[PDB]
């Protein structure tokens, strides 16, 4: 049986270590690779995966994983494995990211954005082979999110034998170009911006998928995606046009699943660029924007105007945080107070693809542009190919940039630290380039703290500190809609935002209306 998924854009590549977009993860880490541990689908409950069990030392600084035996690696034209998954695969996977003397560290540019943005290098002091089936992580300090971190895409396990061979053959880049995993699907063909083809991996260690061919039809226009869905040219699609939601609910070919998103959409201010280093200017740009008007016009009601980086469904949420008011007059006065009575010009980057937290960045940019103009700020809307967009914003080239997040592990650390820490400003996904000690003073002890109520207290104050400094314009938390042909059984919406096909089957017959 063949399932066709209409994806929203092209993946950036096939080694998940090197990238941060859900687009890439759906095409790489989710189908092809495994992690040591895995969340139960639809939840953030951690379950055994490549590690069948683990122990944690009483001081929390040592994690020992006992690895599943008999796990086969995939094969391709350049690689046939001579051994099964073991500790060396795990050690290669992490040392490549951590160690600049590992031969693969600079391969494909070595942009381990998650690894570096989460400060995993300062945390993980060693990864040790206890024996062929036992690996030990040694940490410099306790880290409550660490187990959840190992369930994330960036911590996918790559093949050390494959890596060995490709290095000896003088073509190490093939590890990143031609993926070899332990997972349920293997990559068969990729035609850039057109299609991805997968077949079920016969030697897969887990429960076999109920489909044996998986096709991604790369389809960036949401209206075209829905047209294909109605024709059953694809059976699943993400990010429907917000205007389409009403007739989709009446569409008897599909089940329209919906849930509150574990996500956020925002506009990052690059505080390295004038005049965005000025606090009153950031507050003025924030107060000029009517967020409720964006929820109405861009999301067509399907979300909530935001004051905090984390959505209401994330624990630690601080409801006592004080929203910036929509007040252009006062925003103009703040600019005057800042010594900018005649405003200024600034660029506003908007991605060209739909995101779970932003269904139409272009249209939203036009609204913010119109809002900013009322206070004398002239925004220039800029866009890039999705992969290039992320790369250049990571390089700090933007002045302001539209951005967002679906949580990866259910933990507040994965929002506050991964998006707004100093580590993330230097080498991660903090495109505000904001590095602020009183923030660090909260989010860093919060990771090390094991007491849940104490973690809640620290994150609540991190929201206060962040709101006071306005390093980003926090716009929305959005409703998630996932249209699925009724012929599809077994599909489960992921609050962590990836799309999983290893669990789905297709009915015998089909609806032709
Ligand atoms: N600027 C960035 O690196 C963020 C891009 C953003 N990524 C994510 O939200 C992560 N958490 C991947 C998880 C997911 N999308 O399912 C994106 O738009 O994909
Ligand atoms: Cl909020």
């Amino acid at each position: 049986k063949t399932l066709v998924y209409c994806s929203e854009g092209s993946p950036e590549g096939f080694n998940p270590q090197l990238f941060t977009s859900g687009t890439t993860y759906d095409a790489s880490s989710v189908p092809i690779y495994n992690r040591l541990v895995e969340f139960k689908i639809g939840t953030t409950e951690i379950e055994p995966s490549l590690a069948e069990r683990w122990e944690v030392s009483e001081d929390g600084k040592t994690y020992t994983f006992y690895l599943r035996k008999g796990v086969k690696w995939q094969d391709n034209k350049d690689f046939k494995p001579t051994r099964d998954f073991n500790a060396d695969d795990v050690i290669y996977s992490f040392m490549r990211q951590k160690d600049d003397k590992n031969p693969y560290h600079k391969v494909s540019g070595g942009s381990y954005e998650y690894f570096q943005g989460m400060g995993m290098g300062d945390l993980i002091t060693n990864v040790v082979k206890v024996d062929d089936n036992t690996v030990r992580f040694e940490l410099t300090r306790p880290e409550s999110p660490f187990l959840a971190d190992l369930a994330m895409d960036f911590a996918s396990i790559l093949s050390a034998e494959y890596a060995d061979n490709m290095l000896k053959a003088g073509t190490p880049e093939k590890v990143d170009l031609n993926p070899i995993g332990t997972g349920p699907f293997q990559l068969q063909q990729y035609q850039k911006d057109s299609r991805i083809l997968y077949k079920a991996f016969p030697g897969f260690w887990g429960t076999k998928p109920k489909i044996d061919r998986l096709v991604f039809s790369i389809t960036p226009d949401a209206s075209v995606r829905y047209a294909k869905l109605q024709k059953n040219e694809c059976q699943i699609m993400p990010y429907p046009n917000p205007a389409d939601i009403a007739r989709m609910k009446e569409d008897k070919t599909i089940n329209l699943m919906e849930q509150p998103g574990l996500n956020v959409g925002y506009l990052s201010f690059n505080i390295e660029k004038k005049p965005l280093d000025n606090l009153k200017v950031r507050q003025a740009l924030t107060m000029a924007v009517n967020k409720d008007a964006i929820i109405d016009a861009v999301y067509q009601g399907a979300g909530q105007a935001a004051k905090n980086l984390i959505p209401p469904t994330m624990w630690g949420y601080n409801d006592d945080v004080k929203d910036y008011a929509y007040d252009p007059a006062k925003a103009k006065e703040l600019l005057k107070e800042a010594g900018l009575p005649d405003g200024f010009s600034i660029d506003l980057w908007a991605m060209p693809v739909q995101r779970p937290y932003n269904p139409n960045a272009r249209r939203m940019a036009e609204m913010i542009q119109s809002d900013w103009a009322k206070i004398g700020v002239k925004a220039k809307i800029v866009t890039y190919e999705w992969g290039e967009y992320l790369k250049r914003a990571k390089d700090g080239e933007h002045e302001t940039v539209m951005m967002g997040w679906t949580g990866d592990n259910g933990d507040p650390d994965n929002f506050f630290a991964t998006l707004f820490s100093c580590d993330a400003a230097k080498q991660g996904s903090n495109y505000s380039k904001w590095c602020y000690k009183p923030f660090e003073d909260l989010i860093q002890p919060a990771r090390a703290e094991a007491d849940h109520d104490k973690r809640v207290a620290l994150y609540k104050q991190a929201q206060v500190v962040m709101n006071e400094q306005a390093p980003a314009l926090i716009i929305a938390h959005s409703t998630v809609y996932e249209p699925v042909r009724k012929e599809v059984k077994g599909y489960v919406v992921d609050p962590l935002g990836k799309h999983h096909f290893d669990n789905v089957s297709l009915d015998a017959g089909e609806n032709l209306y």
